[PDB]
């Protein structure tokens, strides 16, 4: 940390940091690094859509979709999905524009009526619920639980999964742990992928709630930064293999495939969840919307039309990760006061700056027009206990907008430091 | 009732049935009158929309909809169901497609939460809750209230909406009487619509429960059967001159205007009511499918645009309507058995046939290839007590298909009918 500098040399460097921080603010700028949500120029790489399906309304099996009918989705739409993810067609449905909201449904209908074999509806459980969270983790995911009363419980995310030792230890005892929050490929914000033998661990371990679910959001499927693809586990499968077919759910979506809340959600499960699910989802609507489900079949045509499409937005995305990482490298690295991931897929890199100075940061980025995401956003509660974690969204300003917004958040995370270790170490 | 036929009369005309069945029975038929769904015809008069948006991706505000964002649903296709449905801008929004998708999650969210003004969840109430249901009604009103263990009560229909007088009784005095279900214009399937004088008591009378809402499914809203139009009374005006602003909750929906499961659902509301749905609706959405309110918007252009599309619709069912009603009493009306709806707009006819014969007329059809709707389809729990009620969806078949359908189901009628009463009258 600021390694060998004197007192009076970090006064010193913490002059200059003020210094560029005027500058900064000089500069009046309007940015933004919040927004995980694709660009314009990605969006444009499924403009096709806009003149689909065209004339021709039906699908391979002669389905009018402009009808009413059909809860699963789309076969053929389906299928593409179905070897992408590694989940078999009867096992995978296609819902609306949302995967959240088939997560949050499930939720609901968990607490409602009970999962496929519960003992009990889960708001008959006096001793209340729990839900295992790995942190950081995505704050979309940890607002539904909160909503609905579960209680979450923070878990320490390691290099190729969470803290699986943990998890196992907790679930074995406590009966009201009854969920965990997932995001398994390229976690939102950990960049995390889970291996192999962490899944095999989470489908076979023991858990003292009998109805215990792992929701398996694997909305960065193949949301890759490279040219190579991540390989799906089977988590159903394995699953299956250790007599605990109905514990994962698995929710994929097109959001940042094709349209950014224009595209198609999916659902997977074990053949009972699938029919547990539409029970009660058959309450709610009569179905989903088959024509654009028909639009993106035909758009994708199959799943290696899909793998293409990723790619062309892997040669979008990949420059603005490159140039985000390369600007913290360069104005961080020395001081060692801070690290970040370098994420190989996904929307987002992770930084730590230094532990009790993120709030500092960001409220300095703030007053130069600078926005920077709420310290907190990628905990429940939004409680960060050290005060460090800053999530970093690239994908969508420009290459130049990118650059001046993150070279003016390491001047505000420079200058939060070096204020907090003269002005409160040294006071 | 067969008026002043003989028991030897009755005996032969029961023969004469017998023949008609059996001819009936010789022609191998495959027909169907259970489907409230519209025809082909009336789905192709909205075939533009298969190419649309085209280019231009952005709304009159220039939102990118195929982006992240906003919850409200878009201005320019609210204006339009605005005007339709004498509802401001602000007190309504666009969902995604469908209608009794809204309706449920605002039942969910009653249970798990409570209304905007509710003492408590409705889940917690140790008494239960209960919905008030004039009937016959729509059998996915009932489906919603039945899988949430919402106990529900028949109230009898009359001229001009249910029977009031009753409704004002109950719910003065059990504060377990949260909502009523109602399809205010053109109700399914009864084709009753509400005059002024019935909403401005539903909307001023003392209820027991200070939560209690009106459910006001207004599905059939602009779907006449004439050249003209039906006039919205202005359920939320009066309720907010009432000081209940909050009390009803509007629907209505797209899928009988342009594709049945490819539309925009609406809910409207207080202010109040529009900002407790989306606080808890964030919770499951990012928010709701822009682009295809964009196709609608374009589609439509302006509320004038919906009426002169619904008079397109008027002239391929209008046809259908009068068919049923003709064949119905050409081969009913001397028996004086039976009597049916003649509907001014909406998607059914209601007919009643013998007391006590429903169900074995839905039988009978059954058996010569002509499927009816079950005994008691439009009651809460399937009760109908009558054991009189089947309802008719004229829209769906070819008229050809039509007047062989409803000639089967008279023949059916007439057939229990006579059965009855020679082999269990006369036994
Ligand atoms: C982990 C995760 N799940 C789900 C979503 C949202 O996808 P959808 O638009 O299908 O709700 C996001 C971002 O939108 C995300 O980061
Ligand atoms: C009274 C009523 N409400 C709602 C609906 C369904 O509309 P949506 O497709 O918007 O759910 C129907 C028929 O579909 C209906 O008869
Ligand atoms: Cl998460
Ligand atoms: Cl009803």
């Amino acid at each position: 940390m600021f390694d060998s500098l004197s007192p009076q040399e970090l006064a010193a460097l913490h002059a200059r940091h003020q210094q560029d921080y005027a500058a900064l603010q000089g500069m009046k700028l309007a940015l933004d690094l919040t927004r995980g949500k694709p660009s314009a120029e990605q969006l444009d790489l499924s403009n096709q859509l806009l003149s689909l399906p065209g004339d021709d309304y039906r699908d391979p099996e002669g389905t009018d979709t402009r009808n009413y009918g059909g809860q699963h989705g789309l076969p053929g739409l389906r299928a593409i999905f179905a070897e992408l993810l590694g989940i078999a067609v009867p096992n995978l449905i296609a819902g609306n524009n949302s995967s959240l909201e088939l997560m949050h449904d499930i939720v609901a209908f968990s607490m409602l009526y009970g999962g496929v074999d519960s003992p009990r509806p889960w708001i008959q459980e006096q001793d209340g619920i729990k839900f295992l969270c790995p942190v950081p983790g995505y704050d979309r995911h940890f607002a539904i639980t909160e909503t609905m009363g579960i209680e979450m419980i923070p878990i320490p995310m390691l290099q190729d999964g969470p803290d699986v030792d943990l998890i196992e230890e907790l679930v074995a005892v406590d009966p009201a742990i009854k969920g965990m929050w997932t995001v398994p490929v390229f976690g939102n914000p950990s960049g995390v992928t889970y291996s192999w033998e962490t899944v095999r661990r989470l489908v076979q371990m023991r858990t003292a709630a009998p109805d215990f679910r792992l929701f398996w959001d694997n909305a960065y499927a193949v949301h890759t930064l490279t040219l190579d693809f991540p390989r799906q586990v089977d988590v159903l499968g394995l699953a299956a293999k250790a007599g605990n077919p109905n514990r994962p759910y698995v929710f994929a979506s097109t959001s940042k495939i094709t349209f950014a809340g224009g595209g198609v959600s999916f659902f997977g499960g074990s053949l009972g969840n699938i029919a547990w699910y539409l029970q009660y989802a058959g309450k709610k609507s009569i179905g989903p919307d088959k024509v654009n489900q028909l639009r993106h079949l035909r758009f994708f045509g199959d799943a290696d039309g899909v793998r293409l499409h990723m790619l062309r937005h892997q040669q979008i995305l990949a420059p603005k990760f490159a140039l985000v990482a390369e600007v913290l490298d360069q104005r961080l690295s020395e001081s060692k006061i801070a690290s970040w991931t370098e994420p190989k897929g996904g929307y987002f890199i992770s930084l730590d700056v230094l532990p009790g100075t993120a709030r500092r940061t960001v409220a300095l980025a703030k007053d130069v027009g600078i926005a920077v995401t709420e310290a907190g956003a990628s905990f429940p509660y939004r409680k960060d206990p050290d005060d460090k974690n800053i999530r970093i969204a690239p994908s969508f300003p420009s290459v130049p907008d990118l650059r001046n917004a993150v070279d003016g958040l390491a001047t505000c995370a420079l200058l939060a430091a070096t204020e907090t270790l003269l002005n409160q170490g040294l006071a």
